[PDB]
């Protein structure tokens, strides 16, 4: 099998995601190189998938310009039948690996928080807010973790979701804030640091999503020798967007600042 995808042709190793109509497979060039190659079938598709798909393509190729830590579009075939999108690949996504049920070094993880607020910031700097980020978001390519899904499209999964990363006021404001990605970011460095998300416990999905919007619910935060990633952990996971820090601030903050 291959895919020849403007003029150059790319042998399929192994698919790694799929999703809606898409799959993402890793594939070496005529050089025995890798990259990951995004197929989309859009033979069927209404008008906003096809909208959906070409605005992220768009801004994937002007945020890269800007970032090391969005994975790179190296090139893209479009057409009204498919869309191929040559990338660069990862090793595998964050949340495939903190379930390796691993624990980190902790200046691994510093440094892979350093990397998604770089990123988020990123987005949010050309007006994107993901309100959805998830470890799947993550790849880590070089000891770095980038981003892949500006939660515009469809969005793949790696070869049931979740929510434990959903944002308050996602689930109060259905009866955007760039705050709600910090949250998300929040449980993702939780997890990162916990082991577990926040309320990772409450397996009943209905009481979970009340407990994510509940005052006197209280998330638990137990002391660890970096105070000040508990400080950080402690800020994200405000429920008050307005009280929540922002990703200027989380940038300014002693955690990523100081070297310990
Ligand atoms: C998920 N989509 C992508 N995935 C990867 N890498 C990767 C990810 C996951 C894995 N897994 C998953 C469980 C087992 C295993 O190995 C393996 C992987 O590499 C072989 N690189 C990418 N670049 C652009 C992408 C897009 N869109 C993209």
């Amino acid at each position: 099998e291959c895919i020849s995808v403007k003029g150059r042709i790319y042998s399929i190793l192994k698919q790694i995601g799929s999703g809606g109509s898409s799959k993402v497979f890793q594939v070496l060039n005529e050089k025995k190189q890798i990259y990951a190659i995004k197929y989309v079938n859009l033979e069927e598709a209404d008008n906003q998938t096809l909208d959906s798909y070409r605005n992220e393509i768009a801004y994937l190729n002007k945020l890269q310009q800007h970032s090391d830590k969005i994975i790179r579009l190296y090139d893209y075939e479009i057409t009204d039948q498919y869309i191929y999108m040559v990338m660069e690949c990862g090793n595998i996504d964050l949340n495939s690996w903190l379930k390796k049920k691993k624990s980190i070094d902790p200046w691994e993880r510093k440094s892979y928080w350093k990397n998604m607020l770089e990123a988020v910031h990123t987005i949010h700097q050309h007006g994107i807010v993901h309100s959805d980020l998830k470890p799947a978001n993550f790849l880590i390519v070089d000891g770095m973790l980038k981003l892949i899904d500006f939660g515009i499209a469809n969005q793949m999964q790696p070869d049931v979701g979740t929510v434990n990363y959903m944002p308050p006021e996602a689930i109060k404001d259905m009866s955007i804030s760039p705050k709600s990605d910090v949250w998300s970011l929040g449980c993702i460095l939780y997890y990162m640091t916990y082991g577990k998300t926040p309320f990772q416990q409450i397996i009943n999905q209905i009481s979970k999503l009340h407990a994510i919007i509940d005052p006197n619910h209280e998330i638990e935060f137990p002391d660890i020798p970096e105070k000040d990633l508990q400080d950080v952990l402690k800020c994200c996971l405000k429920r008050d967007p307005k009280q929540r820090i922002s990703i200027p601030e989380l940038l300014a903050h002693p955690y990523v600042q100081i070297q310990t």
